[PDB]
């Protein structure tokens, strides 16, 4: 499908078998997700933007499905206010940026 | 043109008769860049990223080109880690998102 940018592009993503609303974000190098008892192993790391960094945890693998298209990769999970699917997911479903 | 994700899309703009590379952002609602000496008057604003709330200095109405598309909107300048276009300025160049 086309997404226009009037408005947030937020679309439903399914996730640890959960669903949730995400924002399809290209200036986002990895996916970050808001607060969620993922299971697994997980490592440390620290994501920057506007005003400041915020500690996240980085779990490697993690399937998720956007608008009904696959996709596994690295899922950060922190307190971001905004579920953000990042470039590391928008390139594995065939996401493009045209005008 | 048709962008893929699996590089930061990154773009050059000009603004003010000054060249700068910026940062296509459809997760940012508005378009942010960091310091530098804009003409015209301004006010004061508040934006809140990933890690906090910064304080940006609101230019309205400014022309700005991006990959020789023309716009004329809101700009904001502040301590931003990387310039962002953001979606007031994505749908006046005719960005969509597809997959
Ligand atoms: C700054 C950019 C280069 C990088 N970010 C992506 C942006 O799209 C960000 C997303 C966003 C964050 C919080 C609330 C809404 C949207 N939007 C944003 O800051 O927009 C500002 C200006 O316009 C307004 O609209 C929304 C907010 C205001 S990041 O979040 O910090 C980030 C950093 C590292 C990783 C892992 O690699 C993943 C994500």
């Amino acid at each position: 499908p086309q997404i226009t940018l009037w408005k947030r592009p937020l679309v439903t993503i399914k996730i640890g078998g959960q669903l949730k609303e995400a924002l399809l974000d290209t200036g986002a190098d990895d996916t970050v997700l808001e607060e969620m008892n993922l299971p697994g192993r997980w490592k440390p790391k620290m994501i920057g933007g506007i005003g400041g960094f915020i500690k996240v945890r980085q779990y490697d693998q993690i399937l998720i499905e956007i608008c009904g298209h696959k996709a596994i990769g690295t899922v950060l999970v922190g307190p971001t206010p905004v579920n953000i699917i990042g470039r590391n997911l928008l390139t594995q479903i065939g996401c493009t940026l045209n005008f």
